[PDB]
């Protein structure tokens, strides 16, 4: 239909229902559409035309979703900066963006000043009253809400998400965005949803909000994940979905307030983005008490690639918690060797994917794009193996593989064996220098609750008799905690091992 057409049709289908809900503001579908139309006119009145870059700096307010959609309705290129990014990383993105405008949240004017000092930008605009540039919400306030039709090229990029790559802005056009929408309906089920987005509107949260609106639903916004707030919100706002990082799942399931929370409105807790720990997902199932969990494997480059359904989490005759599920309709998966050759089902190699959800490409990085997408196939930089039912099992990121005297030890697979043991809650496996074998296998393991001394020889034996001898951790370190990224922090583990 056209992506922005899909979004607007959803909002019209929900004209009298709630569409954008935060702690501070609640808009109906019709109200949301009006704000979009008038914000779009305000932006066009500032001189913005199709293909103009619009860089933003905001949190997850209603104003932010409105802005994101309005920018794209014009056919401009939305480039959202995450607040969490370092100021210097922000400047770099801003410099690279060829920005025709910079739109910032008033709250954040200090940092906006730093950035614009580094990278002077025309059309500085604020989401409300603020020191720098003009007040976009004021300007939108005073335009007509007469509809603005999308007339730009469905194929030209309207959004740039920062944090692809295995820095990197990932360009997305309406075409690939609509395909992502269609896939989300397969994963999340038919709309309307009441979808708790606590992920940045700057990128993935913003996409999920778009899809929610497009399928006729309500976006329930939070700035970030805090388990007590989320448990309360699910009940108070009657959410059908909340998209989680795997660790968030475990925090919900283990929280003391879970008993008192009302989860009855949930249809799903879709999760992914980082490797799950199967045994911890198994505990979460039990604690939640019904098949809510849906495992989602995707990337900014690839869109949605596979999903494991809620019912496949509890399939009677299989155990699939170490799988990321099966291909989305329309998605082809090939598992390839180092030379690019397709491997028979069952073999480990690089996960490569072809679908209409593929990104347009990396913003201004043509060499890397041609390296990453070859003959229409995304090379994910993940390693894995399919089975005869079509389930995909990720065994490593290519960069994490540990080479022990010419043998390949897949760190995530070893981790799953360790965490599978009842004594082990969490594990991280990394390679360290070895005089004899070049690399040796190092594992850090966090004991489970009610576990005393880990039997390290038991753990080595389990790995040995599941994967084979070379997969065994030579070095096995009991730790209190596994360091994290802003994924588990494998470089940090590698470093702390020397000392
Ligand atoms: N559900 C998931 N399970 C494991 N790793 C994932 C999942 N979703 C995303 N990833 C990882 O993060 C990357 C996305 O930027 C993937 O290519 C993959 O390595």
């Amino acid at each position: 239909m056209g992506y922005l057409h899909r979004v607007v049709e959803g909002l019209k289908a929900n004209a009298g229902g709630e569409a954008l809900v935060s702690a501070d503001r609640r808009l109906t579908g019709a109200e949301t559409l009006e704000e979009i139309h008038r914000t779009a006119r305000a932006l066009a009145a500032q001189g913005l035309r199709p293909g103009d870059g619009v860089v933003t700096l905001h949190g997850n307010g209603v104003e932010a979703v409105v802005l994101r959609i309005a920018v794209q309705l014009l056919g401009c290129r939305y480039a959202g900066l995450r607040p969490v990014f370092a100021t210097r990383e922000k400047a770099n993105f801003l410099a690279e963006a060829e920005a025709a405008a910079f739109v910032y949240q008033p709250d954040m004017a200090d940092e906006a000043a730093e950035l614009l000092r580094e990278v002077p930008t025309p059309r500085v605009l604020s989401l409300g009253p603020a020191p720098l540039g003009e007040d976009l919400v004021a300007l939108a306030g005073a335009q007509s809400a007469e509809p603005v039709e999308f007339t730009a090229d469905e194929r030209a990029a309207t959004a740039v998400g920062f944090t692809g790559g295995t820095a990197k802005g990932v360009c997305r056009a309406p075409f690939d965005l609509e395909a992502c929408l269609d896939a989300s309906l397969t994963i999340f089920g038919e709309g309307p949803w009441r979808f708790l987005v606590c992920i940045p509107i700057a990128d993935l949260g913003g996409e999920m909000a778009e899809w929610t609106l497009a399928a006729g639903g309500t976006v329930v916004l939070r700035e970030d994940f805090e388990p007590a707030d989320i448990l309360a919100t699910i009940g108070a706002e009657r959410t059908t979905h909340v998209f989680c990082a795997p660790g968030w799942v475990y925090q919900l399931a283990e929280h003391p307030a879970l008993a008192d929370a009302d989860l009855s409105s949930l249809t799903q807790i879709p999760y992914g983005g980082a490797p799950s720990t199967p045994a911890r997902i198994a505990d979460a199932l039990e604690k939640l008490g019904r098949p809510l969990l849906v495992h989602c494997y995707g990337s900014q480059e690839g869109g949605w690639m596979t999903w494991l359904s809620a019912e496949d989490h509890v399939r009677a005759d299989r155990y699939l918690l170490n799988s990321v599920g099966k291909a989305l309709p329309g998605t082809e998966i090939a598992i390839r060797d180092q030379d690019g050759a397709d491997l028979p089902v069952g073999t480990v190699g690089e996960v490569c994917v072809r679908s209409t959800m593929l990104m347009r490409g990396y913003w201004r990085l043509p060499e890397l794009t041609a390296k990453t997408v070859r003959d229409g196939w995304l090379h994910t930089g993940d390693l894995g193996r399919l089975d005869t039912e079509g389930y995909l099992y990720l065994v490593d990121r290519a960069k994490d593989v540990i080479i022990v005297e010419a043998y390949n030890v897949y760190s995530q697979e070893v981790e799953h064996v360790l965490t599978g043991h009842p004594d082990v809650r969490y594990a991280a496996v990394v390679g360290v220098p070895d005089h004899d074998t070049t690399e040796a296998v190092y594992a850090a393991v966090v004991p489970a609750e009610g576990v005393g001394e880990i039997d390290v020889d038991e753990l080595r034996a389990l790995v040995r008799t599941t994967l084979g001898p070379v997969h065994e951790p030579k070095h096995l370190d009991v730790v209190d905690t596994i360091p994290t990224t802003p994924h588990p922090d494998k470089s940090a583990l590698r470093t702390r091992w020397r000392a």
